[PDB]
């Protein structure tokens, strides 16, 4: 199966997903100079006040929170968005090292780690049906620097514990996800895939242009979960990122000059 080691990593991915190597695969790198700022992309419009989480789970290659997207209870609208995307999972990126994590890189910078808001489009009645559509997700990516805690991000933090290994779950209830946004909104969009199998070229990325900062001790804390399930030999869950792909004919567009 599909992971991040050197027999079974990005690059022999395109085996088993030949969309791999498609036209419009993500992460890329955001090239600041030529990203085109376009004065027409409206604010975005983050609705989560009444989310509701409902329970954190190791699934083998991240850690997910997920949260019930049976009505609109938490969504994302506005910025190059038409209509109301559900907001369904949040998961996160990380590195072995504090140097390297994320996906996306902003003019090849990498930081520790990237977080990935899941939303998916409402028009299209649930989520599997929204994934085999070009505007079917809208992902909201949002990097994590080294520096002082983020006291919003550290309830998920305690919980690791008790999903260390694949396919553990735990409760998770009343988490707030507005405790894990930067100060500012500002953006760059552009069309692009999941950056896990099956690679489904069906996401608009936002990426917010402000980083978040976690403590070094926060993000030691996701270096100790585990790639395995319980009573397999331990595989510590790092690096678990795609490289940057090729741009090939898409426009990168920024929301701020
Ligand atoms: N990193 S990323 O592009 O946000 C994603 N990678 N895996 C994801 N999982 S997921 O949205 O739950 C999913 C699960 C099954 C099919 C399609 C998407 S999102
Ligand atoms: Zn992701």
């Amino acid at each position: 199966h599909w992971g991040y080691g050197k027999h079974n990593g990005p690059e022999h991915w395109h085996k088993d997903f030949p969309i791999a190597k498609g036209e419009r695969q993500s992460p890329v790198d955001i090239d600041t100079h030529t990203a085109k700022y376009d004065p027409s992309l409206k604010p975005l419009s983050v609705s989560y006040d009444q989310a509701t989480s409902l329970r954190i789970l190791n699934n083998g290659h991240s850690f997910q929170v997920e949260f019930d997207d049976s009505q609109d209870k938490a969504v994302l609208k506005g910025g190059p968005l038409d209509g109301t995307y559900r907001l369904i999972q949040f998961h996160f990126h990380w590195g072995s090292l504090d140097g390297q994590g994320s996906e996306h890189t902003v003019d090849k910078k990498k930081y520790a780690a990237e977080l990935h808001l899941v939303h998916w489009n409402t028009k299209y009645g649930d989520f599997g049906k929204a994934v085999q559509q070009p505007d079917g997700l809208a992902v909201l990516g949002i990097f994590l620097k080294v520096g002082s805690a983020k006291p919003g991000l550290q309830k998920v933090v305690d919980v690791l514990d008790s999903i260390k290994t694949k396919g553990k779950s735990a409760d998770f209830t009343n988490f707030d996800p507005r405790g894990l946004l930067p100060e500012s909104l500002d953006y760059w969009t552009y069309p692009g895939s999941l950056t896990t199998p099956p690679l489904l070229e069906c996401v608009t990325w936002i990426v917010l242009k402000e980083p978040i900062s976690v403590s070094s001790e926060q993000v030691l804390k996701f270096r100790k979960l585990n790639f395995n399930g319980e009573g397999e030999p331990e595989e510590l869950m790092v690096d678990n990122w795609r490289p940057a792909q090729p741009l090939k004919n898409r426009q990168i567009k920024a929301s701020f000059k």
